[PDB]
């Protein structure tokens, strides 16, 4: 059959593997959301329109670069591209906007004739790392300047300094009033303003800088839906982000980025107070050995799956597509395996920010994700999500597991749920139904935010409330169905599970019913 | 409480190791009890005791007694049952089942006579021989016996305690050596294992008895000696179109019935493992194999299965059962039987209410000891994909009930079918079935864990109100009967429009 | 098709049940041991020979009844029946003898009398009942129940409790002479042992009994007291603790740790706790003994009706089969062999039910869970054992042949519940008899003096295991066999597993 | 803790994931074999010694390029580096040599010149042999004449490993008129793919036959057969290998749609499988390759046969010293899939970091092997494997079971052909399988089996066979202690047979290392 149904029926996992078929075609409804980083290559309204058509669900604003007005315009261009489809409300796709904070970054300085200048740090060389503003524009083959004054106090003799995504390596030999004398361990070529990593050194930069508070308040005052909080090391780092957003930003989802050894080891306490997680493999693969990142990835996704909270896998997923129109075999493998790992979202960075094929990269992620979602061994995944989820007396969670068990029984095409904040939809999403979870909401922000929950397809209902409440409920269900037929999710003859509550307002989801599509 | 550390276990072995004798069963008893009506259990006042003890189905054994006798049984059972209708929140429906005589073979005619082991014995069918059988001649009321048991075959008399080996097909009978001597009363039952009996699948007496059951409104027929699908059709023909609502439980009693089981189960409403006859027809050490096989396949099919015969046999004379009898009851419940049965323990024994009480107490403990983990998983994985909204709602409701350890699943049903579809996934939570059909209320006693409630008030002017007062009726009866407490969660299962077949809704509610 | 192999290969338990087949014939070798009680019905040498051929493996001497010389005559008759087959070394079946201790038994005195319900009776005739437990007047408070005769008789103590307990018959019935008395729910004082039990135990040591069924064991101390009273020559005698009351069940783990094995004594246990809960105690105890690798015995009223009837009831056949399915190593006949009219028939019945039931075990899941639950081990005997059972399941080997001195090699194979018969070849006469407690072990007593070179003495015992197996119908010319041996003489060094074709 | 055994013991797969720990070091030796492709960057003896030291187990000779004498030179340098470590018998690491055939390839023509094909320019594909040397920005020549009649209008023609694409505008007399879809710099003699086309090229060309006979006479251990479509193709390779090539292992490369759908019949007649992801990702949608990889690894694991994952595992390390996140993740996930081997192509044939690429695969494989959920894997392999009466497989599964029970460090097995080692490896023990053999070829070939560590025994036989048996066991122990697989106080399982010669394995022992 299609959607790898024979591999879904399998006795065992081994026999499930043996029955996967390249000829079996998947469902149109791709359920892992795609996050695209906005930059020069993806900033135009018309480019953004093609990225929404290819499947982008979350636009990422990287506040490591750009002014407040630069980002204000990209927010504007995105909202303009998005609302361009609002005329046909049965196809309208909400697109969320995420603010990715700069955080405690450390960067080198501008070199000799700044523009495009290159300097090769020869292996075996002596190089000085300086924090004197005189040497800030002074970069050469024996001098590097950094924007971290206290670097001279936290990197001991014998400590290793990484430059340019870890391809350059220095080892401190002496400390002096002129800075730190280092012997180059791993040479290479050095541009301007490259990131620096000090794994193991006790960096004293605050988790939330003075500009970060400014950036967060910007996002509140421009209406961002999601904050990606960089270099989160502890539960108190999430609290600072929460305070910074203040009462006006209480509705904003905080995804903590796990980027170093501390964040991995303090993982459980970070997840407890976050809304979700980003496995930030770039920084992570410099901070810990590269052959261990996948362990960190598979652990955090497992624990996020268990807890029911969104997990994002990020960085170098389709790296070569910066330059080439087709990805490497390792790159398609990587996207597929993050979907099979259980990730809710996958990310593109340079591939959409500055490469020559941003729309093709999104297309590629969409096509790989549809095949991989079909190849999940739902039989063991659902059974294990059931056993690991504790007993509950909340009617929303009880209705939710009932509806997912019901959806597997009839191979339902979808589970239509009414939700004010998204919570009813997220509780469905955490049992990983194969049926699409079609969330009908009046909340524009909730429509956007549910893109973090795998398998939730948001629909923004906008018609005004009807006189009788039960008629308003029925109308939104009918909106779910006809949006779903128009988008290819549903066909006449399908069964659908419909989830609703007994009274208006959030928190009262308690009804599940089985409907045939006529 | 309720052996849930054992229900929590990751493996069956760990599950056994964690069973606790000091864990009391909170749940109500879910396996129905059938009691056979006889001289020990016919007075209105005795029946009342037996109802309170827990009897859910009364079995009329049509192997004995005149039609007027069984009409008296029916009238007495109904009087004792309606004795409680004045309090509708606690009224227990009780089904009435008619057990057919069948293709019985008996010997000829307090009085006794011994047949010596190794004796030479004659079997003949001659009509004047019928009157005086001696220690060397046995007469049977089956003429074709002389054609059906060839040389070397065995003839069993009196519950298989006496056997005979045929040596030659004589001219005026069958010359047999006694293999197992014993002392033989008058007109006792004969079994012919490994014999092709041409006796009709439904005799003319059975047809009169099934018409009687229709006229008197029995809910259930236990059809004796069912060998093939066509035997069920003869029963369904004798019941006629007027008896279409009566459930047919086929009694598997011999080797053929075991071999043709799949074809029998498919045309029946359910099965009775009749271990008495079956343990004569096949070696006694094989009955448990047949019992577990048949309970298994009925479980897979979602059809009722009854375990019957000698479960508490010693309680005919003694006030306490043996250790083998208590484990037999428990193990039939563990196997997955929907019903367990008493025959002589209630028909003629000295302790009929005690035996009912013993089964009820054993059923409660054993139902708690079921390894629900592996069972619900295997049942949902074995059950095929369904597009029927009633079945889809059922499994969703059962999964929801396990998630919040709901005390009850309250369902509205007209034919019982929605209750039965919940029953087949074996919820731990009670299935409380609210129906206006008095007959359906009696018949769903066949399904394990269904507790019927007969709603008596006329339909409210607004249907949605009629549904809600039925649901509240389920809640109020539950609280009175100890199934529900204030603050519990219940799952409520209904349909989107009146009439049967439209169940499709599942809600979670908190009591009060 | 045979041995219920379709049901054994099913992927789920439910499918396993659905595939069970009344027409699938089982293997000749029954693996659950049969324990028969000796009594008037089972005491003649001729009869005992017939019971051995019907499959008795352990003969139980009930020291609750009879005198010391009575029991020594039983032992002599047992051994004369057993040793009548000793001219046949390849078919010789060891038969163990087990001493079931009297223990803290309370019995009435000395014909028959009826006790009407509501009557006033005194515990010191129809109104008087004598008891052989002096401290009963001190441990039964007022309102406390006294059960007599398998718990059929109920009594409740009146507020008078001085020179004899004045009582009220709570459940009337008929009372014989010297019938048991049970005092549940009231905390008792009677010693763990007695002078009779000590001397009974010592008599057991003098006459070479192999096993002790220790009555009414509620603590580790009881088992130590039993092993103490058995004396320095009493080592080597296996001690089965009989769990008989509420205290012994809930302190089970500390008892099993100290004991060689367990007997679920449902007779008394069904009086001491509600009868509805015995099956819980039975399944809990068999599971825990299975998890521990220690033999468990299921006992009492298994074929009760066969005391007077040639054919069991449907519940009795069911109960035997379900004890075997639960995992019991042994099953017992008490009155059915000791005093009834059909002692050989009752042994034949248990033998026939057990063979059917053993094939109907869902081995696939049983083996998996026994593996997962058994801990890691650096003992080469334990490592070789689970290797060999796993190898046995892959080739459907007819048997695992094992050389053992103490039986411990055989017991460690047996704890993984292999389907293949474990054929244990030993020189220790007593060990050959004691391994009947372990399901699946078929002991062979090797009688030859040792060969010069130890490696030829090993091959010879291995072939002795083959030839015996072929003669008895365990093995045949196409069967594959696993041979488990050791790298040096003396017990404790098992470490080799070989796969061989039985020529 | 170590070896991820908290995650190994978890009762569910989800819980096993949750317990994976980056601080848990792998102590088991590396079990997935590393195959390195020889080329300019890896043909010096000096670099080959560093690659053997970093982890290389098999050297791949790519017969798509280079003359026979070129390949004889590679073989000779490989052997010189490998025998540079003989003379220390307890640490000598065998290295197998594998011959990767050319197969039915399709190449463009001769143009060191380069031509740019620009996006949306119109290009002609011609077979006309006059144009064999006249290629430019709008005409391409291909060595496959029937390409005119098998590519319909609108079909696709891929050049340059799928980089450049051509949609057929029109078909005419001069050839196929096409337009660039994606342009790129087109070199001479580049590879061409025809997805969804009928290519009737023979499985075995004459030069392939010539190449196979070259490998027999130079004693290669393995043949990687390109573009296997059917069982018939494997028989042709075995036939061309001749009577002297009896003992050569044939790994079938699955490269296109047909080999995937005829996989079972190909698997039954092959010694093993390579997922050839480069060609395969051009012939089928790139989004479907992971499916075929996982299907094929599963079936080979089920069948107990070696499976190789290949192509672009560490591709960025051709020019960069450190791989990308996707690349490390890819290697880890191939080991977790169950691959017996992982492969390097341009990373070691031509890139600038050949030794480091090997090192990186070794370090990733070690972390991944410990992250295998052994509990479910061994259980499923047990019940999935059929009942057997061969005593070598009965012993193997008994020995693998015993090994898990005592957490043995090693299973020492004596083997002549390698078969008894392979029958242990198919049950995926965590304990290393230390295989002692006198057969130097078998020593090289069992690198195909995950978790097998070959030791080449060189002493002459002893007069009494029992003594010869046991000093071979002792050779494995001492080799194991020297290498770190084994330590005083460990338990090992020893697998041996009852009679000399192959096929008679049937004994398993548990012994303490002293
Ligand atoms: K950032």
């Amino acid at each position: 059959q299609q959607q790898q149904l024979p591999a879904a029926m399998a006795d065992t996992f081994l026999e499930h593997l043996c029955l996967l078929d390249i000829d079996s075609e998947p469902v149109a409804a791709r359920s892992t959301s795609i996050i695209a980083t906005i930059g020069p290559a993806s900033r135009s309204v018309e480019r953004l329109k093609e990225m929404i058509k290819a499947g982008m669900n979350i636009a990422r604003l990287n506040f490591s670069h750009g002014s407040h007005e630069y980002h204000a315009e990209s927010i504007a261009n995105v909202r303009e591209a998005v609302e361009s489809f609002a005329g046909s409300p049965l196809s309208y796709r909400p697109v969320a906007i995420a603010l990715d904070t700069k955080g405690p970054e450390i960067r080198t300085g501008i070199l000799q004739g700044g523009p495009e200048s290159e300097v090769e740090l020869v292996k075996g060389s002596q190089v000085l790392v300086t924090v004197d503003p005189a040497f800030r524009t002074r970069g050469n083959a024996n001098t590097v300047w950094v924007d971290y004054p206290n670097i001279v106090r936290v990197v001991p003799v014998g400590g290793r300094i990484y430059i340019d995504d870890g391809l350059i390596s220095l080892v401190v030999q002496k400390i002096g009033p002129e800075g730190l004398v280092t012997q180059v361990e791993n040479g290479g070529v050095l541009g301007s303003r490259k990131g620096v990593n000090l794994p193991g050194a006790q960096v004293d930069l605050p988790g939330l800088s003075e500009q970060d508070v400014r950036d967060l308040r910007f996002g509140v005052e421009h209406g961002v839906d999601i904050v990606f909080a960089s270099f989160v090391r502890k539960a108190s780092d999430v609290a600072a982000v929460r305070a910074a957003l203040g009462p006006e930003g209480h509705g904003i989802k905080i995804i903590s980025k796990i980027e170093n050894h501390e964040g991995v080891k303090r993982f459980d306490e970070i997840l407890e107070v976050s809304d979700g997680i980003m496995v930030a493999r770039g920084d992570l693969g410099i901070e810990i050995p590269a052959e261990k990142v996948f362990l960190a990835q598979k652990m955090m996704i497992g624990r996020c799956n268990l807890a029911g909270k969104p997990v994002v896998c990020a960085t170098q997923m389709l790296e070569s597509m910066i330059t080439k129109p087709r990805p490497t075999r390792a790159e398609t493998s990587d996207v597929a395996n993050a979907v099979l790992d259980g990730a809710d979202c996958i990310m593109l960075s340079g591939e959409t920010a500055k490469g020559n094929f941003p729309v093709e990269a999104v297309k590629m992620q969409h096509a790989i994700a549809r095949e991989a979602e079909a190849a999940v061994y739902h039989r063991q995944l659902f059974e294990e999500l059931r056993r690991a989820a504790p007993l509950s007396r909340d009617p929303t969670e009880v209705t939710a597991i009932g509806a997912v068990e019901a959806a597997f029984k009839c191979c339902a095409a979808a589970i239509i749920v009414l939700t004010t904040t998204g919570r009813s939809a997220q509780l469905l999403s955490r049992y990983r139904p194969r049926a699409a979870v079609i969330a009908v909401t009046r909340s524009a922000q909730a429509a956007r935010q549910v893109h973090l929950c795998r398998g939730v397809f948001p629909l923004l209902y906008r018609e005004p409330p009807e006189a009788i409440w039960a008629d308003d409920v029925d109308r939104r269900v009918q909106f779910g169905i006809e949006s779903g037929k128009l988008r290819g999710f549903l066909r006449v003859g399908d069964l659908v599970i419909v989830v609703t509550g007994w009274r208006p307002g959030s928190g009262y989801t308690n009804i599940m019913r089985v409907l045939s599509i006529s």
